[PDB]
């Protein structure tokens, strides 16, 4: 239902915390990786958990040390197990993102 993936930026705790949720109709199949943006840092690829989320399910990419926030006009995609970009988080004016997709 809805490509849509839910998620939340904290950028708090002296650092970065990220929350995935896939609302999407199919599950995660794991291992997949991010990949945010920014201007203060370069972009990096975070090592996800093998073990898939679930249409409720969820995620999280605690980075360090942090980003700042929100991350609109930024790329924070997200990869599959062959750091292949499956989604695409459209990265608007709020910590709210909504991968849409890609091709």
């Amino acid at each position: 239902n809805d490509p849509l993936l839910h998620v939340e930026v904290s950028n708090e705790d002296n650092s970065l915390h990220f929350i995935l949720y896939n609302k999407t109709n199919i599950i995660i199949p794991g291992n997949c990786t991010f990949e945010f943006s920014s201007q203060i840092s370069e972009v990096f690829s975070i090592k996800m958990g093998p073990h898939e989320i679930g249409i409720k399910g969820q995620k999280e990419l605690w980075f360090f040390p942090s980003l700042p926030t929100p991350l609109s006009n930024y790329t924070m995609k997200v990869v599959n197990q062959d750091g292949e970009t499956i989604l695409v988080g459209k990265c608007a004016d709020s910590n709210e993102i909504t991968l849409k997709s890609p091709l």
